[PDB]
DNA sequence: CACGGTTCACGAGGTTCA
DNA sequence: TGAACCTCGTGAACCGTG
């Protein structure tokens, strides 16, 4: 269906909410990178397939908003610790 | 495509707006100093790619006529906590 | 299939130096 | 001023396991 991010056409469910492949990666990335980021006009930007990399702040606050959750990336460990599995394959 | 400001072949989009390198460059060091500037002429000049500095006020203007938006710039602060690593 | 991650080509922000 | 260059954030493709 549909993003409830930017809009744009949703791929599935992803951290727990329905987005498109752009903001999925785009919350990985942000929570990971424990980025933190400011909006450049008023902290209510509307999010569009278009525009959604113009405002990080407010396109990150929305998916943190619409339910997408941190808990469901792997830490680095976890990663590691599958790599090693799918290498024992 | 072709620059929104002078007509010179854009290199893709610039403080969102499609826009030549230079007048990217003009944009962003402009609003960084606040620079007013103030026309010679009447307060249209048609901007080419040839005189295109010979009016900075113009210029800027028409720069903002197209949607180059200042609050794209990186800000003192972020262009240095980015600064770092 | 669903949904975690990885790969890699490409856009757009800033910087250098003539 | 602006050509040329350095960076890294993006997202389309794609891999792998549950
Ligand atoms: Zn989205
Ligand atoms: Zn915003
Ligand atoms: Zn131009
Ligand atoms: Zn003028």
């Amino acid at each position: 269906r549909i993003c409830g991010v930017c809009g744009d056409r949703a791929t599935g469910f992803h951290f727990n909410a329905m987005t498109c492949e752009g903001c999925k990666g785009f919350f990985r990335r942000s929570m990971k990178r424990k980025a933190l980021f400011t909006c450049p006009f008023n902290g209510d930007c509307r999010i569009t397939k278009d525009n959604r990399r113009h405002c990080q702040a407010c396109r990150l606050k929305r998916c943190v908003d619409i339910g997408m959750m941190k808990e469901f990336i792997l830490t680095d460990e976890e990663v590691q610790r599958k790599r090693e599995m799918i290498l024992k394959r």
